């Protein structure tokens, strides 16, 4: 019925990622925080190439970071963008867990 | 605790809509269908530059399509992945209704 309703409603992409919407979903369930990367997963998988074991592993690169960090108000966030190097943990030549910004 | 996990909760720029998690929010409110344009807002926006009048146009190009369609369970959702044309109607010069994908 209007242009923002329509991108809401069909356009699955945006850096500027709404966080008292998406925090809410849930997923995400009101927790006080996450980091979002604004990448595709192929980039992010590659972190984890040649890694069996479990290990934390930091990015030899910066990638784009949307963190949603909650107000005083309950599931109110405030959006802080950034690029930054982050941690996950690889199992299995994959990212199963986000450790940290900037170090593990 | 694994590399689906690991996407649904930090990855951002991916074609992997989660139906199951955003089809429940107060937008979809577990419709049995929804088509998502896994694109930034300006390239839609542009398909309805210069159309004034409501008026239901078809793309003169493809956009990638991600399909959200309800299984045998209620908003539990299979997504369906591809590349075609698709219609809307546009008022004002932005995209206000999507009409379906490869043909008005």
């Amino acid at each position: 019925q209007d242009w923002l309703t329509f991108q809401k409603k069909h356009i699955t992409n945006t850096r500027d990622v709404d966080c008292d919407n998406i925090m809410s979903t849930n997923l995400f369930h009101c927790k006080d925080k996450n980091t979002f990367i604004y990448s595709r997963p192929e980039p992010v998988k590659a972190i984890c190439k040649g890694i069996i074991a479990s290990k934390n592993v930091l990015t030899t690169s910066e990638f784009y970071l949307s963190d949603c960090n909650v107000t005083s108000r309950p599931c109110k966030y405030k959006l802080k963008k950034s690029t930054n190097k982050f941690c996950v943990t690889c199992e299995n030549q994959a990212p199963v867990h986000f450790v940290g910004v900037g170090s593990c």
